Parts: C-alpha cells; structure tokens; sequence
C-alpha cells in the first residue's frame, strides 16, 4: 500500500542513473527469489577530431587483408576541419557497444546506413570512414563520414559467464567543451522505442546451367535454383533511419531534448514496458531496417511476381550483441560543432545477472528478492513525461523523489494512503531560452 | 478516479464506429506525448452480381498475360444466378484491403483457399475466378466462386508518409436489400482473434545430377542439394477456413450474430489487447495457415523423415499488406440470397499516424496526449460480452456510454467513486425472434 | 471486489493439480464466452531398470532401418546397474510427451543434448541409448545414459479435433520407492521459465563446380552455391544444458526443493504469465538451444566472417509437439539411487478445447463462462513465492485457500474488502533436517 | 482554415467546431493597435498575457462586462536595446536569454 | 574487502555502504579474549550471540551507553569431552548431533 526504500531506490536508479546520490545499487523489484550479482559499468571517453593514426577504410579494399590505414586522403577530413562539422551519438539497446559515434562535415538529411557490409568496424578509438555515395570506402573515394563504437570488454566478459541477464539502467552524458569564441552549436536528443526482432531477409538461391554436348553425355540440366529463401536470422531493429534528421526528431518527439552545444547532454534511457524479465544471452549479429523499393505484390501481380515483393532492405552493422530488449534507442546531434571540439561520453549501465556456477561473478552475489508493485507502476506513469535528456550539468534533480514519485506513485488504481501529495503541473523545457520549469513550476536557474 | 472526456469520446468511437454521433475523432488514451495525426477513411461500396466484363481468371493462362476476362465462361455463372446464392464477407486486420469479398453457388463446408498462388488479385469492382475443385480457374475450367479485395488507395498514400501507425477503430456495415418477394435469406456474423506472425514455410531444394562421361571429364557431381531451407517471410495468419463455415461459427461463439437477411449487419471489430502500440508501417506479403498432411515427427520416425514433418500448408494470398495487430478478425455470411441482391457495404476506418517531416499528415497534426487508464481498463472489460455484430440500422444504442460504460466502470479493481451506478443483467440478443433485450433488461422494438 | 467460487476453485486446481480436493474442473477465469470442452488427463507410469528388450540405439545404425535393439551391449548397462545411479526429469511444456526421463550411470556435470539428431525415440516403455562422448549410439560403442519420452495418446487425439486450447494446470508427482536397506539418494526439484519460440538455424549450401573439358563443351560453370541460409522452423527452447546440474539449480533458485530419495516429490508447474489465451494446435518440431562456438562478428572482422557470426547450436530432438506458452520448464534430479528403484510416476494434465463442429468433443462441452479477476491478480501474486515442488505426499495444504489464497487476495490495488486475513511470514522448506514451517509459522509434522 | 473539396486529402482531416465567440473578435480589435510589432527570438510564453492582458482588454468592449474590474492597464516600455523593458502592468521584464 | 583497478572485473562489482561505527569495534576488541578458539563441528547459529552477548558486551565500552543494563555475563565452560557444557549465561548447550 505503500512504496518500500527498495523500490524507491530502484525507481531513483532508472530514472536517474547518473545522479549524485546514485550510489548503492538495487535490482529491480518484481521478487524473483533467483540468486543475483547486479554489475554497474561506468566508462569515460574523450573523443575528438580524430587522426590520421585511427582512421580504417571499410570499402573492399580490407576485404581479405586486415584494417588498412587512410593512404593519406587525410587531406580531405582536413578540409572537414576547416569548417564546423556535426556530431550524431546513437545508442542502440545493445549492451555491448554502448553507444555508436558518427562525424560528418555538415547535417546529413538522414541516418544512412551502407547496403553493403562493411570491413572492420572499430571500437571507439579508432574510426572507419564511408564514402559521400552512401557507400563504403576504399582509398581514393569521397569520405562521406566516420564511424565508430564505443565498446565495453567487461560486459562481454560478465556476460559469458551468465544464466540470464536483464538491464537495470542505462544514462549516457556529453559533457561539451571547445576553445574560447568557438563555442557555437545546438545539440538535440530524442528516445523513441525501435522494436527490434530476430528477422531474416529474403534472398535468391543460384540456378545452374549446365549444358552437356558429349556424344553420350547430353544430360543438359537446366533446373532453376533460383528460388527466393529467407537468409540468416540477424536481430533488426526498425529505426526510422531516413526520419533520425534532428529536425524531424525535435518537432516528432514533445519531450525530445533542445540546448546549446555547450549543454552537452544527458540522457537516461527509459525501458517501454513495465515487466524486465531475465533472458539467457543470445548474442546475435545486429542489423537495421531500410525501405523497400519494388510495390511487388502491394499491386496486383502474377505469381512470378510474388518473390520480389515488398522486401524491406536489411543492413548489416558487422556486429554481434544481445540486446536489451523495450528499452528505447537514443539519438542525439551536435550541429554546427566547431571541428576542434572536446566530447567527455560517461556512460553508467547497470545490470543483473544470474551468475553460472563457477562463474566469477558467483563470488558478487547479493540476495534481496524485494518486491514493489508501486514502483513499477509508478514508472510505467512516469514513462512518459519525463523528458528525454536534460543538460549534462542537471543531475540531483529537486523535484524528483520526495515530490515527483511521490506526486505519482497516488494515481495507480486507488491504493493510495496520503490523502494529497503535491499537485503536479505540466513543465516547460525550455533550455534554449533560460525559461525553464519543473514539474511543480519552480524555476531552473543555470547550475553551469 | 473518473473517466474523463477524451476516454469517453475514444471508448464510444471504438465500440461504436459507426454510430450517428461519433462525428468528432480521437485518440488512444495512452498519453504517448508524440505528434499525432488521426486520419478517418469513409468508404461506401455497392456489390451485386458482377457482369461478365470485371470477371478474370486466376489459372495459370494469365500468368505471364495480364489480368484475363471470362472467355464466356460466364454461362456457367448465369446458371449460378438462376437459384440463390451465398456471400461471404472476411476482414482480415489488413489496413488497406480493408474485406475480401466472394461469391459463392451455394454455401460451401469451409473456407477453402487455393494451394496455388492467384494470378492477379481483383480489386472490389472486378472479381476473380476460382475453380470448384478448389483450385485456380482457367477458361474452360469450372468455376467455384468468385473472389475480390475492397482497397482503400488513400490508406496506402497516408501509410506510406508515416513513421508509425495504429488503428483507432474499425466497423463494417453491410445494408442489404433486394427485389420485392426476394428477402430471403440468413444472416451470420462472428469475431474472433486470429493471431498472425511472421513466419516462413519449409521448402526443398534442388540437386544437382551431372555425369560426366568425357574421357578428362568425368567429375560426376551428384551432390544433393536437395535439403530443406525456410521459404519468403511472410505475415502468416492462423485463421481456421475449416471451421469458417456459418453453422460451426453460430454454435461456437455466444457473441455471434445471426438474423434475416434484409437487417443487414453492422460489425465493430474489435481489439484483443488492452495496449496499443505506434508500429512502423511495414507491408508484408500476406498468407493464411492451413492444415498439415504427413504427420512426420508425430509419430517415432528417423532422421530422413524428420524435414516432412507436420509442415502446415501456407495458401499465398498474392497481397501485400501491413495488418494491424491484436486485432479481431471478422467474418459474416449471406446464405440463401437472391441472387439479384444489392449490398451496400460502409466501411469506417480511424487510425492514428506519427507524421514524416514533410509529408502531408505534418499539416494536419493534432497534440492531444490525454491519459485514461479507466477508459482502457474498461475496454478490456467489455471486450469479453458486447456482441460481435447488430443489425445494420441499429445505431445510436441507449443502452451506451451513461450507462453501460458507467455500469463497467466501476468494476476496474476498487477506484470507485459512484456507489453504485446501475444494476448489469445478461442480455439476450435474439433478433431472428423478435425477442431482444439489452445490457439492463429494457426491450428493443425493431426501428427498421 | 471478492474472489468468486470458479476462481478460487481455478486457483487452487492450478497450484495443486493433484490435490485430493480437487475433484470438479474448472476453465481459466477470463469470460471468453466461447464453447469450451475441459480434458483431465491423469496418467501413471512404473518405470525401473530397463531390461535389454526394451532398449534402442539412436546411432547411424538404426538410420533406414526401424529402432534396432541391443546388440547384448546390456553387460555394460548391468555393471551399470551394480552400483548407484542417477535419473533425470525433465518436463518441458510440451502437451503430449509429458516428461522425458533419462538415466545415468552417475550424476552428469551438465544436462548434454547430441549434436546430430537420434534415429526413433522412444516412448517410454522403451529406452533409446546415447554414448558416453555426448554422441549417438550404435552397437559396440560405450553407452552413456538412456532416454526415453513418457507419451499420452488421448492428448493427441483431441487435439486433432480443436480449434484452439489452452494449458489449465499441469503437476507431476514421483513417488519411489526401494528394496530395505537401499533407500538411500537425494532428491532435487527445480522450475524456470524456458520461453521458447519458433527460430530457425543458419546453415549453409553446396556451390556447385562443374569443369567442361569437351572442345566445344566448355561453360566451366563455378558459380559458388555455398551461401548462408535459414533452416527448417523449429521451436525452440532456451533451456541451459549446461547449468541444468542439480547443484547449479539449488544453488540459483531459492524455491528449489531437496529432500532424501524416498521422499519423492511433487512439482505443481506454474505459469510465468497471468494471460493464458487459446491457440490453435499448430505442432512443429521441438529442438534446444545449445551455444556458440565460433565468436564471429562479436569481434572486428570482415564481411565473409560475417557469415559465420554467433550461431548457437540447435539441437534436434526429432520429436514434433504443440507446446504450452509461458509455463515453466521442470527438472528433477533422483541422485546417488539404488539401481533396483521403482518410481511411480502419476502426471495430471488439466487443459481447455474449443470443440471443432462435429468433432467428440463436442459432445462434452460446458458453458461456464465465469471471470474473476482477482483470482489472476492472486495467481501473479503467488507465483513468485511458492515452492517449485514438494514431497510426494505433502498434498492437500492446509494453509491453501482459505488463509494463503484469502491471505495473497488483498495485497492487489486495495481492492479489499475484508480488513485483515492473517499476516504472511516467509516460509522455511527445509525437508532435509525436518525443519518445514509453512507461510503461516505452523511446522509441518511428517505425515509419511 | 480550409474548406476541403469533396474526394481531396483534407477531407479526412475535417474537424466540426462551429464555435462563436462574439467578444474574442472584438477584443483582437480592441488589441491590435497596442502590440509590439516584434519581440526577441526569445521572449516566447509572456505572463501578461491571457489571463491579464486579455481579461483586461475583454470588458472595455461595449459595456457587455460581468466582472467589476480585472487590473489596471498601463503604457509599456519596449525598451530592448536599454534593457529597461515594462509590459503592459508595469512589471519589468528580466533578460531570459 | 577490494579496493578495485579502474578496468579490472571487480569494478563490476562494487557497492558504496561506507558505514561508521565504533561501537562495533570496540565490541570485537572487549570479545576477543573471551571467545573459544574453536567450537564443534554442527554447532553454529549460536543463539547466546548477538541480541545478548554482543549486546551485553557493548555497554562496558567506556560509559557510552543507554540501556541500564542488558543481561548479567558469567564465566562459560566449554567442556565438549564431559557434555557439560555452558554458554556464556549459563544455559546448557543439549548436543545438536
């Protein structure tokens, strides 16, 4: 009837990960009466512009060979550098690269995403260019962009050794910084759900043409392989790649995240339902949906027409991961950076587990099967108000806690005990015009 | 603790689409704080005896040749008009295609579907040929029933222009009449979920035999390619034809709908889920599950035998759709009908869009992100005793909203405000009799 | 506002299938107002030591030929039988083919699965034979365990005849018994959720290469076949093998149960979800999850190694079955038993049909649509706190129902009426030293 | 506004609210002449206006009035470029950006 | 007790409960001299522990105490040869195996 410590400490945990006051680490409160070790991962990253030293191609030219270093087209990411660039971070739900860090030299209209596989993609600190076509790079093409993942090792090492795993919270923050008069920029962040799924493509077998002229052998065995099958299994995920635009996010989204550059950002990630069950990890390799081009059978057609229907394009990342499944994909754009800036990413995910006999992680296991009706349905209320980043100054929010969850944690059904809490108002998030107010109408003033 | 407006308006607009004061629209009350555009499609079709000019074949003659006409065939048809026919009407949760229509000699056991894949489906006002062994029609063959798909092109253009849809409401009215002294006839009407997922039918490969007799040439490659591999992903949809026919429907569900003829139906499908997700458009070549043959793996069997296992037949429906999900599929006979009848069929369709930046539903957006957890608890409530179809003039129901919806709200759990609002009774929805009583017992004399 | 007598009626045949109350059957508290036909399956089975008559080998040997018995390798299986063994349970949620039983020689580290798929399981009057290297036997290799699979043919034939059905409660109880002198082992117990779905492998093709060497026959076709493709559908279920151990499992979950041998046990198993809907009877072949080897794509690699990815291994049971959806997978593990046990194995399977036309069940139907939410709020309140199993005798709780159940019915919202049941202590199960209390602090005297 | 065509794609987008308000117009009127032609990108969500400058502007317009008096209305100052800004009930406007 | 290395597989791992208490302490240092150095096999969950013992000895630490007084402490007699044996207030320990 009323909300325990436990679940109020969990509920602070999802919606504030990064917060000041986050230090204990509570599991989620659905009493699973399983034996747990929740692990909390907090990594720190400085990106940049960055050299020639870390730059691979991903084009067919390191098809057999390994990663092959930029042969000095550097030149022309030097000609990026001479104006302002743009910055996009999209963090997909896999656990595992947390977060993927993309440079252009301007705004791109859309997420595009090579259709073909690239070579090599590398892990934060080296990048991997693609070419302005939309295709992947060899040396002496157009750089379009770069690409990078921010990977986490001990999250692959804790996850092999794990019965079942769920994700308990995940916050990312930008902290931003650039020389002195070159602090111009906006930046933007949005979540949104992007219901991944284990898919296969449609793809075409290969008939054989065999045409025998021998005197006795005359077989001429012309059957058509040539059928439409379903390719390996990969988990998509549907972002809407061609709507990722910050535009389109800014005016899609109400609660999609608007600042100065010199903000930077901070983004919770809030999960899209109210159960987290444990799943076995399944690493799988990750791919996105694009658009289909041929109507096929969306028109009338004949049979033959069938195969080539609406087949929606698939393209493959060239990485495997296990995903957190209902948890929302973050998108966030730094537009008119000035191309010697400073980028501190700290992500924190933390996690349970259930530790495998023998495991390292069997010797970390804490027993607190609690349970709370009232904080879940307290955060499946607060799912969706919360706005979906805030400067990455604003941690230790006020009106959180003693007055947010308290103020919601009374509308679920009518299990509610204390007459009145607070009254709840619509906030205004406006950090663009300094006229920002809670959800109780307090004034923000700049912390930073 | 009450049911506000806006979940009132949602509640009356989804169980009663089609209903005289629903002029206003509105949408799901989930609060999903999202840019949301909620587009209604009216559509008024008139369906009779089709003439010999929209008649086509399905048979392999119009395989590579477009769409063919009857080569006076239609004979056999006419033969079909000089006694009483059946018609039946089935919504699959198909967005556009909004019913598939067919006509029939007499009324069949079950609803058959060709194992073959159609050759150019008809759109409402032309119709398609199917032989009477179950089979497609060629001419000269002899023709089973006719076939056709009522099509919605502006549900097409909106869906194409959106970064996620759902469907608000959907029902189906079908006026009929007919010549004087030719009334006769039964009507049927029944929902029911029918579960479609995305699936892919096992289907064999080819091996390749080649000898090669040449005295250097002898390689002899008699691999067997011939396994067992997954066909095209298609959205399959488990939809029991066997048991479709009007007798095993009226003695199954208690919800079904049965009178004469002349009253016509009116059919508000419903959902059979209490949450309703924004999903991406995502068309997919649409099929029906049929039954398996070989029991396979049924039974104690070897290896070689395991691939022929119980493999379900999949029936291609040679249309490409995306279905809104958790949706009831409805289906509705006309048996023993004049064969000169004349349908009027009045779909109305209310789904909601996220718009694409720069797509025409941006002009039209509507920010009403209104909350209602009684207004959805008690949809869920009364999913389980409304009828699953009225006579097609019997709108406006009093019995609706102030008291039936007030009566169910007070249930949900104890948030109760209203000590008691009225007394609910067991209605007895007997139309053929004459014998009708709504939700409290009050009578319903006939109004057509 | 109060648990009406059909759900708590429900409730109590679903947490104690085989209690001697329960007499009358009861369907799911839903009000699905469908026909509906109610199928009490209770099946016993003595099973012991095998003899050498009612043993198959599943290697390549019996492959086109039918099961082959024995080729008197049975001396091994007797030195088998000179010292103690061990017997595994296994019941996934498969309908028919209730349990599978397994014995050992001793107490495996992992609960192993062969690779390639057997030839004739055995229903389990027979055994089929598996080696010692985790591989399919054939006559003169070195067995390592027996297999069999426990099969119920009315389950069968009345889900042939059914639209749609649904698992109402499933409890297994085992009681053993032993020559004096020879009561020596221990019992363990574990449920979890294995939630498996319908995926399909990755596997590969053949490329064909044919090489013309004729003067004029020289096409030279090398064309490479050999790409990666999806298998045959299968469901499968992601239960850990390798943590399947009865010291991992007691070690994991706290609701585990051990006791001595002769205790026996009884294991109620429990759905994981409160919505149980029907389903149409769609059997597919049953198949594992196993688990990588090759890491792929989880590390930097190029394009052809995208193939070749994470692909975890499927193994085939060669058994093909409609399961039960989001019921918990059960595992029993009999330790260090005398090889001259007797097990009588007594499997209660309640379950609910939608009679087809014309089909027997028809015959048999009952109209009883009954809803109860509070008794669904109840079963997801107990779910996580009961006992995965029992001592075989410990039916007929006392604390059931009138204190638990009244007990557990007004935590849900605080839609209670009744202002204090009883107050709930955590229980203590601890059948080895006989020191049991119940939810209530009343001990629990040994009643055999 | 529009008025759709018959068969267009506005016309699934109709939306029936034939609402009259007679004072509202009249007080736009009242209004026109004594609004800044502009105001800073950033001045967006003014307090005064609303519930006080419409209520006070709404019972000049004939005498069709209920309320004795709303507030006292007062000649701005739309100093921008002294930041000395006063709106229309003399409160000051602080630099919000 | 860890400190861990920034990136090794302990840093997965910690909590943050940096408690105080001196009480605590200065308990374990009045108890060391008085606890036998070993005990029987079977013979854990000590019922004399905590909610007495450790209660009655963390009153004599300096004067800081509230509650007069807790339990009275004698002289146990650890005699697992002779079963005669008595706890730290004299009840006697019936042999549990």
């Amino acid at each position: 009837a009323v909300v325990t410590a436990a679940g109020l400490a969990w509920l602070r945990q999802y919606l504030n990960p990064m917060g000041p006051d986050t230090t204990s680490v509570t599991g989620y409160p659905d009493g699973s009466a399983v034996t747990t070790c929740i692990a909390d991962y907090s990594n720190t990253f400085n990106v940049s512009f960055p050299p020639r030293e870390a730059l691979y191609c991903t084009g067919s030219s390191s098809s057999e060979k390994p990663t092959l270093v930029d042969a000095d087209n550097y030149a022309k990411i030097d000609k990026w550098s001479n104006y302002d660039i743009t910055l996009c971070v999209l963090a997909l739900p896999m656990l595992r690269n947390v977060v993927m860090l993309r440079l252009y030299p301007h705004t791109p209209t859309a997420f595009a995403l090579t259709e073909q596989t690239p070579n090599f993609p590398q892990r934060f600190p080296n990048w991997s260019v693609y070419s302005a076509d939309g295709t992947r790079f060899n040396n002496g093409d157009e750089p379009g962009y770069l690409q990078s993942y921010v990977y986490l090792p001990n999250v692959d090492k804790h996850l092999s050794a794990a019965r079942g795993y769920r994700l308990l919270s995940r916050g990312i923050t930008g902290i931003f910084s650039a020389p002195a008069l070159e602090t111009q920029g906006f930046v933007t962040a949005c979540q949104y759900l992007a219901e991944g799924s284990i898919q296969s493509q449609s793809i075409k077998s290969d008939a054989v043409r065999s045409v025998t002229v021998n005197s006795d052998g005359t077989v001429k065995n012309v059957e058509s392989s040539s059928q439409t099958v379903s390719s390996m299994p990969r988990y998509v995920f549907p972002l809407d790649g061609d709507n990722c635009a910050p535009s389109s996010l800014t005016e899609t989204y109400h609660q999609a995240y608007q600042s100065k550059a010199t903000d930077g950002f901070y983004m919770p990630v809030l999960s899209s339902s109210r159960d987290n069950p444990f799943h076995p990890p399944q690493p799988r390799a990750i791919a996105v949906y694009g658009s289909f081009l041929a109507r096929g059978c969306l028109d009338p057609v004949s049979e033959a027409h069938e195969a080539d229907g609406p087949t929606h394009d698939i393209y493959r990342l060239n990485v495997a991961d296990d995903v957190a499944p209902l948890f929302n994909t973050g998108v966030v754009w730094f537009e008119g950076i000035s191309p010697k800036f400073s980028l501190k990413l700290k992500t924190r995910t933390v996690l349970q587990y259930i530790p495998t006999s023998g495991s390292v992680l069997a010797n970390f296991t804490r027993h607190e099967p609690t349970y709370d009706q009232i904080a879940l349905d307290a955060a499946d209320r607060l799912r969706n108000l919360m706005p979906h980043a805030y400067p990455a100054a604003y941690n230790d929010w006020g009106w959180l806690g003693d007055l947010l969850d308290s103020a919601i944690s009374m509308l679920p059904g009518v299990g509610t005990v204390y007459n009145i809490a607070k009254p709840l108002i619509k906030p205004a998030w406006n950090w663009l015009g300094n006229k920002v107010s809670d959800f109780f109408g307090n004034p923000v003033a700049r912390d930073g």
